[PDB]
């Protein structure tokens, strides 16, 4: 449950959002592994309907009309072999659980699946699993439409239809040993853990209830009596019925606080300065650490979707981007997510971008595979954030620094902020107008390091900026403002 289980010293996982098992399980040996990464979100396994009008969004995924394999990503055969490629490896597979709902109960009725199962929503028929009319929550629920009109209900949000979808009645055993079994296939084939969609529509006993039924990990690759990694996605930024703290017995739970006021201070709105940030973490009025998982932005908030809004940071700002996930990466606070995303024709009307149901680069409608260019950035509109140096070095910075303190914080009183990590890693900022040029206290022995934002150390030199710190710890920094990445960040394995 709050335990990540990923192999020792790796300490972040990535959404490979959209991407297919066989992409990934190459993905794992060719780069997730060499390069730290400790774990794979993956977008849901199971079977979902074809939605034809708009042409195959990305959200179709969000419609479950059976628990069999079988999506666009591909079919059992090559899910298995992803997670027995990637466990190899020592990269895990988080598999999004989409367990509240099953498809829009306006869907038409026929086999237009991804599986070709049958389903008639109208009549709440789902004969693959098999659901009928008495398993979803239609006389619970006592809106006069049947979905969701108000957040500040507890029992509405739980028991009515979000946008739609059918809403199953997880109070019953039926319901919850076929999720539970579901689940527990994914569990043997080798899964470590689960992100819980919509925990929110749901009540915390149930989930805990499907949780109860969960097998001990596969042995093959986990100790003993490991139990499934569970991280709940609940949006609550304040203002409502439902607190994230509901949630924390049954595992961790999505901070949407972190990317909302993080993209905040870094875009420099509000009044808002990077020198605020000392106190980051339960000090802003976050939850726990030990409850939280962390994200600059997820796949709905990247897009216009969920909760965040205009202040969250996305590739689209791909030099904001890249300072709010340095120093995410560089923080203690939370067990942190990197998003990986592919590209698509934003068209904004009345500041909304009316395209944001575009899915994944396809060729009529089957997903294209990614591409590594000889630069190792990816083909084909996948963007692979990734694989960008500096996001890519960071994910490293923190497997060195895993459970040092927070040391030897500076700021300049407005957007230049530095620290580090016990003697093991330092990290200085400049988010303002004009230049730092300081000497600052890093805590690591002398010598002369590599910065990892502009750079690699390849064998005994640096490709990018070179510092050297003095014998006492102190080392100048000069960083313009008009820098390329205006950050550097230097750590224990990064000295010559
Ligand atoms: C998205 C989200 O949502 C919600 O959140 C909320 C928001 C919005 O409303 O707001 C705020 O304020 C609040 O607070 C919050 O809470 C919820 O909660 C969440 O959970 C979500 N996220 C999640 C979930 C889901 C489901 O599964 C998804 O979603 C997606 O998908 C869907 C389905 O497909 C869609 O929808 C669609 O379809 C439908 C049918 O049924 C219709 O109706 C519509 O129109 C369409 O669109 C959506 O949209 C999407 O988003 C997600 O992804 C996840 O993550
Ligand atoms: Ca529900
Ligand atoms: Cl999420």
């Amino acid at each position: 449950q709050y335990a990540p289980q990923t192999q020792s010293g790796r300490t972040s996982i990535v959404h490979l959002f959209e991407w297919r098992w066989v992409d990934i399980a190459l993905e794992c040996e060719r780069y997730l592994g060499p390069k730290g990464f400790g774990g794979v979100q993956v977008s849901p396994p199971n079977e979902n309907v074809v939605v034809t009008n708009p042409s195959r969004p990305w959200w179709e995924r969000y419609q479950p009309v059976s628990y069999k394999l079988c999506t666009r990503s591909g079919n059992e055969n090559e899910f298995r072999d992803m997670v027995t490629r990637c466990n190899n490896v020592g990269v895990r597979i988080y598999v999004d659980a989409v367990i509240n709902h099953m498809c829009g109960s306006g869907a038409a009725a026929g086999t237009g699946t991804t599986c070709g199962s049958y389903c008639n929503p109208g009549s709440r028929e789902f004969p693959a699993v098999p659901y009928s009319a008495w398993d979803f929550n239609d006389g619970k629920c006592k809106t006069a439409s049947g979905g969701i009109e108000s957040y500040n209900d507890p029992y509405q949000v739980r028991d009515c239809q979000l946008v739609g979808l059918l809403d199953l009645a997880l109070e019953k055993d039926y319901v919850r040993s076929m999720i539970a079994d579901y689940l527990n296939k994914l569990i043997d084939i080798g899964v470590a853990g689960f992100r819980i969609d919509a925990s929110k529509h749901m009540w915390p006993g149930d989930i805990k209830a499907v949780l109860d039924k969960l097998h001990n990990l596969n042995t093959n690759w986990f100790p003993a009596g490991s139990r499934p990694f569970i991280f709940q996605e609940v949006i609550d930024l304040g203002g409502e019925a439902i607190k994230s703290s509901e949630y924390f017995g049954n595992g961790r739970v999505t901070e949407f606080k972190y990317g909302a006021k993080l993209g905040t201070v870094v875009r420099k709105w509000s009044g808002e300065k990077m020198s605020y940030l000392k106190n980051w973490g339960e000090g802003w009025g976050f939850m726990p650490s030990d409850r939280a998982l962390v994200f600059v932005d997820n796949h709905d908030n990247q897009r216009g979707h969920g909760a965040g809004g205009s202040s969250i940071l996305t590739f689209w700002d791909a030099r904001l981007y890249k300072v709010a996930v340095g120093f995410m990466l560089a923080h203690p606070y939370g067990f942190t997510r990197v998003m990986s995303s592919y590209r698509w024709a934003r068209n904004f009307v009345n500041g909304e971008d009316v395209n944001d149901w575009i899915g994944p680069p396809n060729n009529n409608g089957v997903i294209k595979e990614v591409t590594i260019n000889a630069d190792t950035t990816c083909g084909n509109d996948w963007v692979c954030e990734h694989r960008w140096r500096e996001i890519r070095n960071m994910v490293w910075f923190r497997n060195v620094v895993d459970g040092e303190p927070f040391a030897n914080w500076w700021d300049n009183g407005s957007n230049q902020v530095a620290f580090g990590r016990g003697n093991r890693g330092f990290i200085v900022f400049n988010n303002d107008d004009w230049q730092l040029s300081s000497t600052l206290q890093t805590g690591l022995p002398g010598g002369t390091y590599c910065d990892v934002i502009s750079g690699d150390k390849v064998g005994n030199s640096c490709t990018g900026i070179k510092v050297y710190v003095s014998s006492d710890g102190t080392a100048q920094f000069s960083i313009s403002n008009s820098a390329e990445d205006p950050f550097i960040a230097i750590h224990a394995e990064s000295k010559l």
